[PDB]
């Protein structure tokens, strides 16, 4: 796939632990960050300073690839933020005309 | 050009006026922000009241009173007016800057 960087909002949805996520691709950060909100509270979760999942999620795209991550789990945000240790395991590539 | 994501830091260098400066590609905000040591101190603020606290960041940041003209070192360029932010560790191209260098993310 390809997606512009533009005004929008730049989204990816995908599977964490069989559960979908959409948010932000966020090219600024090394690890993902996932809404407390949006955290199933039976996933268990651990401080380090933020709450961090205790066990590492498989991701999934809607092509079927997958890897592992260990996101960090913060209230009051906007958005799930997908750092690069989600984006360098999908082989993402930016690229200039 | 090309540039994988990886784990290590994504960045661009280019000019704003006359000056370079180095930091890195944040497509999760749509405004740039520069680190206030780094703000050619001749160069005019406004204080402003934008909220940026849902990209992480403060509700009064200082932003630069005029627009700046960008240029790569392939010689593009356009407009931005970035927020000047004291006590951050690096630059943040956002995707105003991005959208202006017609930069795609592909996968294989």
């Amino acid at each position: 796939w390809v997606q512009p960087i533009t005004c929008q909002k730049p989204s990816l949805t995908l599977w964490l632990d069989d559960k979908m996520f959409t948010g932000l691709i966020n090219t600024g950060a090394d690890v993902t960050i996932i809404k407390l909100e949006d955290w199933p509270p039976n996933w268990p979760i651990t401080d380090t300073n933020p709450k961090q999942s205790s066990k590492y999620l498989t991701w999934r795209d809607k092509e079927n690839n997958s890897g592992l991550i260990k996101p960090f789990v913060i209230p009051n945000l906007p958005v799930n933020l997908w750092g690069r240790d989600l984006l360098s395991q999908m082989k993402i590539m930016m690229c200039s005309p």
